[PDB]
């Protein structure tokens, strides 16, 4: 199935817990595939404008580790959970990627996230200002804009409405959809 070549695939990029000691400021992020009309997607956040870092920004669901967390993983969990509602059991968190490291003190662990059928967004509107989708096939043929960095700009066909998503989390969803969706029969 869908779903099960999915998680087969990524399990074979997944590092596990190998860098999840080291000393550093630790953030970790979700990346949360959606299964919708036959095809998968990943849910991005729109930052919200009052947010002193990054106000406005596409965005992974995701901050920073606290005491309370088990491991990376939950850091990422209790996150999604506040900025837009989603709840442990509708989440099966199915692989760890390669960490992000920046600012000399910094690592970003990205979790892939397979998301229940039934989950609703609820955006949390002190930390997000909109929740959306971009089918996972987007990042392999996106619409780039130099502005030099490489932005891509996703024009939702529901409401046309265009998202500019760059940086970190460009880069990662073309990861995914790199190791999804490579090397498949039609
Ligand atoms: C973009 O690079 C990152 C670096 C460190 C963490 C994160 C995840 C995050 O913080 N997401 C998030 C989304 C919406 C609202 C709020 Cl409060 C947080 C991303």
């Amino acid at each position: 199935s869908m779903l099960d070549d999915a998680k087969a695939r990524l399990r074979k990029y997944d590092i596990g817990g190998k860098y999840s000691h080291l000393p550093y400021n630790k953030y970790s992020v979700l990346l949360p595939l959606v299964a919708k009309e036959g095809k998968l997607h990943l849910l991005f956040t729109v930052r919200s404008e009052k947010l002193r870092r990054a106000p406005g920004e596409v965005c992974f669901p995701g901050g920073k580790r606290d005491p309370t967390d088990m491991d990376d993983a939950a850091t990422a969990l209790r996150e999604a959970q506040e900025e837009v509602g989603l709840r442990p059991h509708q989440v099966e968190v199915v692989c760890c990627l390669v960490p992000c490291l920046i600012d000399t003190d910094t690592l970003i662990t990205p979790f892939v996230g397979l998301i229940d059928h039934n989950f609703q967004a609820q955006p949390n509107p002190a930390e997000v200002k909109d929740v959306f989708l971009v089918p996972l096939a987007y990042f392999l043929h996106p619409q780039v804009h130099d502005q030099i960095n490489h932005i891509f700009e996703y024009t939702n066909p529901e409401d046309g409405v265009t998202y500019q998503i760059k940086g970190m989390t460009a880069n990662l969803a073309v990861l995914v959809a790199f190791i999804i969706l490579e090397k498949k029969p039609t």
